[PDB]
């Protein structure tokens, strides 16, 4: 099965082609993981998931997305990912980390705790910053403040430490979450970017923050190891061809620059959208974005499924199959989906204390 | 669902009907539990099973049954277990242990590793001990040392400081392991019971070792807490009615001595043996135990889909239901459960960073 091939990526092997995306706890604490985290990504990676991509850890206070996200601020905040890294390579995954910044999302409430901007009376919260000066809307009204220069300086260097400190941390994969309506995807989107300076108004102006991270990580980031990002190609705001045939533009850009794959997702900078949401339905853009712009690629929102999951690396429109919440289910999907797609040996996708006595289950 | 109501023995509180039973692990080094165990038992735990019970853990060194078992033999040994202790506290779960000495069955590599006695050139093995100097045979041909009173003395208090170091490391719930052909059972069993003193021959001789230790262990154990045992209760070897009737009669008598629930199995004290494996064979056997010894029980061995062990606890066959097997193939089983049963909010099952998205994925 094409599910269970190993992917080579510069110097780093992954043991097969299912990789878990980021995915937020907000179990974090000014910052710091915790024990939730150890447990949570360890199980996880003896699930046997050949990548395991920790969750959007902000690079700044302020762009955490909630009180419980997890940061890289600070070499203490780095330290404290190092039984994480240790723990998803002993169990034979390989550890990448997303880094982040929430933008004018930032300073919400947990999912299960409202999931709205913290309100001004409230002091857990704190002032947002973004390209311009406006707001989400919806359930996050809050206007952010429109970054100075010196800002766009200090948030660039913020990604450059976050990758040093992951880097040294023991991290093998990076990923720069460019995506989901957070900074880098709202410097990108006409909606979100009124800026008049060289960071706004133009594509080249549009794309410059984004692509000056990425110059800035590329610096302190090995070259034997990947150099991803995240990145939403559309929008499903009826702007859809003209915002993907930008989208692939910059995506050739940033190969140019170095990046060794794309995660490929929707934007999510506005509410005001119609997302067809149905099974595998980002398989025909990832396939068109990989296609046309040359990039390996992965993407998400609905191949949870063993089957949906061959059949996006059979007709090559993936390289890796991210399954997010089918491993908050079930941390060990992936022996589940060896199961199902008949892999020869399938238990042994788990580690031998599991593998030994599920092989004669069967 | 029956599954899923609560169950309070002495000031103990298990959230649903779903038990952990002991899984040995095989991963500790020279008795002391690691980072595989943590890991292991915080994820199952936050599965949400109600109660987990840890592995067979040694009295003593010689009752290991592999190099890879964990064992409770000194001080260190149970500081050890306090985080995992409080690792299944801290998901909700109820922290239990089996205590356990491994008898004519000691001194074995890993099932993985050959699963067969050590050979005697091999560094790792070590004289093991038994009522009488017979072996098991098959894979498992080491003659054993016949126990003297002074060992069975010394045994018993073995047994007694497992028990104290456990209540003082946090366990809330202790289970004496004589099950499974080890050195209690083959005290039992005239298979294995050759003796001519007053722990063999008549059924007061060779239930005497189970009673003393129990009745030690209970010098000891909290009476607020759950004491319970593992207790294989017929062999399948052609002798199962009057072994049965035997059986139960012990059950009273543990009952008069302060067991709170017995965990009935299978006696497993000799190869020869025509075991009826099925889907919850063992239903039949626990319901007669409960109801002619007047005593809860627990009971395993192919009660692992959701179906069947609601239908076992509906009939009153069972007090709680044992699930080994599918736990390690799927950590979150008692979540799959809740769901297969239709449990109202079975997403919370699970703690809330993912029973908030998988309520929606639903
Ligand atoms: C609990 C949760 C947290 C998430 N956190 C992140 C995140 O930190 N960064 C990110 O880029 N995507 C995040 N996402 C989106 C997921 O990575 C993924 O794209 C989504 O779950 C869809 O994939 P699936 O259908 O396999 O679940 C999160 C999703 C969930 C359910
Ligand atoms: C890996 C493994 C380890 C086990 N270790 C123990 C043990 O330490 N003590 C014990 O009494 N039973 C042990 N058993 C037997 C189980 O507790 C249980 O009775 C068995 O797995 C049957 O239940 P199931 O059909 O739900 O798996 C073990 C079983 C397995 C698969
Ligand atoms: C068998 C492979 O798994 C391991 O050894 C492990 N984590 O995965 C540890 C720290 O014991
Ligand atoms: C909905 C798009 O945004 C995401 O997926 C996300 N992070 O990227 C979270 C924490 O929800
Ligand atoms: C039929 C069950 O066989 C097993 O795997 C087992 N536990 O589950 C053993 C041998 O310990
Ligand atoms: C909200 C549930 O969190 C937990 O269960 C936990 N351990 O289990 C923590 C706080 O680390
Ligand atoms: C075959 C019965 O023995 C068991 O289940 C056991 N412990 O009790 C193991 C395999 O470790
Ligand atoms: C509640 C819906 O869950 C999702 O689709 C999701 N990821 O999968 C989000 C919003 O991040």
């Amino acid at each position: 099965s094409a599910l269970f091939e190993p992917y080579t990526l510069k110097d780093v092997t992954l043991r097969n082609r299912i990789a878990i995306p980021p995915m937020c706890q907000y179990m974090a604490e000014d910052g710091l993981i915790n024990d939730w985290h150890q447990v949570h990504y360890a199980s996880m990676a003896r699930g046997g998931a050949g990548l395991l991509v920790v969750e959007a850890t902000a690079v700044a206070p302020e762009g955490r997305i909630t009180p419980g996200c997890a940061g890289i601020w600070s070499d203490a905040h780095a330290q404290a990912f190092v039984p994480v890294v240790q723990a998803i390579k002993a169990a034979g995954s390989v550890p990448g980390i997303q880094i982040a910044h929430a933008g004018r999302k930032a300073s919400a409430n947990r999912p299960w705790e409202g999931d709205d901007h913290i309100g001004a009376d409230d002091a857990r919260g704190w002032e947002t910053i973004a390209p311009s000066a406006i707001a989400f809307g919806a359930h996050l009204p809050n206007v952010p403040r429109a970054m100075t220069l010196d800002d766009i300086a200090r948030v660039k260097q913020d990604f450059v430490d976050a990758a040093r400190r992951a880097r040294d941390a023991g991290f093998e994969w990076i990923e720069l979450h460019f995506a989901h309506g957070f900074l880098g995807q709202s410097f990108f989107s006409e909606h979100s970017n009124k800026r008049t300076d060289a960071y706004g108004g133009s594509f080249d102006n549009r794309s410059r923050f984004l692509l000056e991270t990425l110059a800035a990580v590329r610096e302190v980031w090995p070259e034997n190891l990947p150099l991803t990002a995240r990145f939403g190609v559309l929008e499903y705001d009826g702007r859809d061809e003209q915002t993907l045939e930008e989208s692939i533009e910059l995506a050739r850009r940033f190969k140019a620059g170095g990046l060794d794959l794309l995660s490929v997702s929707v934007g999510f900078t506005i509410p005001e959208t119609n997302i067809p949401w149905g099974p595998a339905f980002m398989g025909p853009i990832a396939e068109r974005v990989r296609r046309e712009a040359k990039l390996p690629v992965t993407s998400a929102w609905g191949f949870g499924t063993p089957q949906l999951a061959e059949a996006a690396l059979q007709a090559n429109q993936l390289d890796l199959v991210s399954v997010g919440r089918a491993h908050l289910a079930d941390p060990h999907w992936a022996y589940f989906a060896a199961k199902e797609l008949g892999v020869e040996k399938a238990s042994w996708t788990l580690p031998a204390p599991y593998a030994h006595w599920l092989e004669r289950y069967r």
